[PDB]
């Protein structure tokens, strides 16, 4: 279940009620640990829950963590470095794909570090709709805050050497 480096996986993300929510058809695994996974993605396509099909433009280094409610995408845009952080279950791997549950809320951090909390409108929303229980909401609310404070340390993928070492495993492997 823990996937192997070199391993090409699919990436799907579900909403709380069980309903696909976006796939992503191949990324190269750099690192498969007991708590962590790393890979990198280029021109994947993308799948929304209408079945459109898309393809991203830029690298990107994916982190997933067994323990947090949170997944991190390090984009690597023209005009610099952004982090897009979603709120999340913590994953579990198949020979299927990595998976994890969607919960709404999501932070962009800029390439200076300044971040933005995204979506709280849509998680009230959704909470309502799909009914989700109070332990969830609580740790929803948790894990924004120590993923707010791992951004202002640059702990984990928010570290500069985090970056060096995975876009550099990325570009060798790709
Ligand atoms: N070209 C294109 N076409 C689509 O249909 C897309 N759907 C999503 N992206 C985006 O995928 C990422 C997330 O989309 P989002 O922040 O709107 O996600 P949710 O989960 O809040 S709905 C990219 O930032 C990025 O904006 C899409 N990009
Ligand atoms: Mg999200
Ligand atoms: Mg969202």
């Amino acid at each position: 279940s823990i996937p192997k480096e070199g391993e090409n996986i699919k990436i799907q993300s579900y909403k709380h009620d069980g309903k696909i929510h976006r796939v992503w058809s191949e990324t190269t695994i750099l690192k498969g640990t007991d708590h962590v996974v790393i890979g990198g993605n280029d021109h994947t396509l993308v799948t929304e829950s209408d079945g459109r099909t898309w393809i991203t433009r830029e690298p990107a280094i994916v982190y997933f963590h067994s323990e947090y409610w949170f997944n991190v995408i390090c984009m690597f845009r023209e005009d610099g470095i952004y982090y897009y952080c979603n709120l999340s279950s913590p994953f579990v791997c198949d020979e299927e794909a990595l998976k994890y549950i969607d919960y709404d809320l999501d932070i962009k951090v800029y390439p200076n570090g300044k971040y933005h909390l995204l979506d709280e409108d849509e998680y009230e929303q959704h909470m309502n709709q799909m009914n989700y229980p109070h332990d969830i909401d609580i740790i929803l609310r948790r894990n924004v805050d120590i993923l707010q404070q791992w951004i202002e340390q640059k702990k984990g993928p928010f570290a500069p050497d985090f970056i060096k070492v995975w876009k550099e495993r990325y570009k060798k492997i790709r």
